[PDB]
């Protein structure tokens, strides 16, 4: 037995399936275990290496999606509905699919998606994230894997090995040991893994870079939308601590001890656990998340700051960067005043009260530096400038400028550093205007998906979305997203001292500095000294 779609790993043996990308083909390896199923009493277990097994593993279909919560408030509508799980949900989720030129390649450049989705949702299974397009336009040996969300994931109990936190970071750490280890056999060089990920992903992504135990895995990275410093990321064991009792007292669950607390809710079904994770966020807001990593002094060494001052992290070439209008979704889905088929134009009450929702650590003097900061009070009942004013306060506050501080902290010891901001509203989006480019939106230029002539995009938007696959592939390669000597507008490395990024859109490129520095200041430096302070 010697094919292309038969792979032998040290797992054992694979058969993938001939897949058809315009007008070609190439070879996909679908729903390969690279873990133990985490179920029964391993659920909120470390993961455990998937036992190598006999005979053939059929990896023609995609895997089952983790079990979490599906977002119901535009049942049938295409645009929030991209997002929910394609597959029937399992406990038993964890897999990786892999998609590989045809004719298979000796040694090339292997890119790893980790899907976003706050750390309680996303799947690797989804339209969007289909890697074909990417692996067969660029050469690549595109990777996506799967990881525990929600409770399952990130349920966390400091000093028990029953229930420690971050086992949905360990599985995403598994299944790239699982790829160091195996790739070769598929024609992916170990040595050129590029991970890549978005929004939750993205920071995922950022928090390997400081992982001491993640570190080897992989040679390059790409953050979209993400840090791992976000506010939303990551919680302190304390309060994992509470929130996990917490979620044991809306189960009628026995709270006496650790032990007591894990043995109750591994009885559960995993519809109960999501009926009522919501139930237990310590404050009323948007873009916050339930159950997430927790700084443990073990995957976290120290605090993600302190990590980043001291230089605590791999050193390495990264390419990263922003949406224009990240908060849209987020003002959407959980504020008052912000509706899908409406312009949503903001009265300044539907303001104050978006305000300290976005902003639910702030006390009243901060709310009010916030506000300050984002009104023009020339005009302070345009309700369309208070609509664009938070959705500026929430792209900022929970996306950009945390992003843009791990970057100008990484990059004074790291070894290259390449920053985007991608503004180009799609021709064919289906949500409304005032979302402007929204989270998650640059995802399907990275995938390839305008090539596709049915799915409706300009001329433009292929091209753009070719440039865009191409720079990240090209990065992924060389660590540099320019190719050599070629006669194309030249995307220049972000330093310390000039902060140089790029626009990603359909107009001939442009080179900007210090991107969002203003409000940057505001968010990094002035709005947490003066929470400190007061
Ligand atoms: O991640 C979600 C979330 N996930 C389900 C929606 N999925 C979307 C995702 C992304 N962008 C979206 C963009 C829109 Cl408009 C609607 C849903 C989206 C990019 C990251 C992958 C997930 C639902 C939420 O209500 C939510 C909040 O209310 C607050 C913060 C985060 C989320
Ligand atoms: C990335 O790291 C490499 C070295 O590991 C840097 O290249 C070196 O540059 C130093 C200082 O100019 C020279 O003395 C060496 O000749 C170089 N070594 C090699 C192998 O070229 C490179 O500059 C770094 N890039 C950035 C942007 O920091
Ligand atoms: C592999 O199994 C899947 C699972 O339903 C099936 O759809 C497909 O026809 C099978 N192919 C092979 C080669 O076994
Ligand atoms: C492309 O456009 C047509 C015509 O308006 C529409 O019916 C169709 O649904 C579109 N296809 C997709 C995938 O959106």
């Amino acid at each position: 037995d010697h094919s292309e779609l038969l792979v032998n790993t040290k797992s054992g043996k694979v058969m993938g399936t001939r897949v058809p990308v315009l007008s070609s083909h190439i070879s996909a390896f679908l729903g390969i275990p690279f873990a133990e199923p985490p179920v029964g009493n391993m659920r909120f277990r470390r993961p455990e290496p998937k036992k190598p097994w006999s005979g053939v593993w059929n990896a023609s279909t995609y895997p089952n999606n983790c079990q979490q919560y599906v977002d119901e408030q535009f049942p049938g509508f295409s645009g929030s509905e991209m997002w929910n799980p394609n597959r029937e949900m399992s406990e038993d989720c964890l897999y990786l699919n892999i998609w590989v030129p045809s004719p298979r390649p000796k040694s090339t450049t292997v890119m790893v998606w980790i899907y976003g989705g706050g750390f309680y949702s996303g799947s690797s299974t989804l339209d969007v994230y289909n890697g074909k397009y990417l692996a067969y336009t660029e050469e690549v040996v595109l990777v996506s894997l799967s990881y525990r969300v929600g409770a399952f994931g990130f349920l966390a109990l400091h000093g028990s090995q029953e229930a420690p936190g971050n086992v949905g970071l360990l599985d995403q750490r598994m299944a790239l040991q699982w790829v160091h280890d195996n790739i070769q056999f598929f024609g992916g060089d170990p040595k050129t893994v590029t991970i890549f990920g978005e929004s939750a992903g993205g920071a995922s992504v950022g928090m390997h870079i400081l992982s001491p135990g993640s570190r080897d895995l992989f040679r390059r990275a790409i953050l979209q939308s993400g840090s791992p410093n976000c506010p939303w990321a990551s919680v302190s064991v304390a309060e994992g601590r509470r929130r996990a009792v917490e979620l044991g007292r809306n189960l009628n669950c026995n709270l006496n001890s650790d032990e007591e607390l894990i043995h109750c809710l591994r009885e559960k079904k995993p519809q109960e656990l999501i009926d009522v994770e919501w139930n237990v966020l310590p404050f009323d807001s948007i873009f916050r998340f339930s159950f997430v990593p927790v700084i443990d002094g073990e995957f976290f060494p120290t605090s993600l700051e302190s990590m980043l001052n001291s230089g605590n992290f791999k050193k390495t070439q990264i390419l990263l960067g922003v949406n224009k209008d990240e908060g849209s979704f987020f003002l959407l889905y959980g504020a008052p005043g912000f509706s899908k088929d409406s312009e949503s134009k903001i009265s300044r009450e539907d303001f104050m009260s978006g305000v300290k929702l976005s902003v639910p650590h702030a006390n009243d003097l901060g709310l009010d530096a916030v506000t300050l900061q984002y009104t023009d009070w020339m005009d302070d009942n345009n309700g369309i400038k208070n609509r664009d004013g938070l959705d500026d306060i929430v792209g900022d506050h929970n996306v950009i400028c945390p992003l843009m501080h791990f970057v100008n902290k990484y990059t004074k010891f790291g070894n290259g550093t390449y920053l985007y901001f991608f503004n180009h509203r799609a021709s064919n989006l289906v949500w409304p205007e005032w979302m402007g480019v929204i989270h998650g939106y640059e995802i399907e230029f990275v995938f390839g998906l305008p090539l596709v002539k049915e799915l409706n995009y300009t001329a433009e938007e292929e091209a753009l979305s070719r440039r865009i696959m191409h720079y990240w592939a090209t990065f992924a390669k060389t660590g540099n997203p320019n190719e050599p000597h070629s006669q194309e507008s030249k995307w220049p490395l972000f330093t310390t001292k000039e902060q140089k990024f790029i626009d990603l859109n359909t107009e001939p490129m442009k080179v900007h500095q210090r991107l969002r520095v203003q409000m940057c200041v505001f968010w990094n430096q002035f709005l947490p000294k003066l929470l400190n302070a007061t």
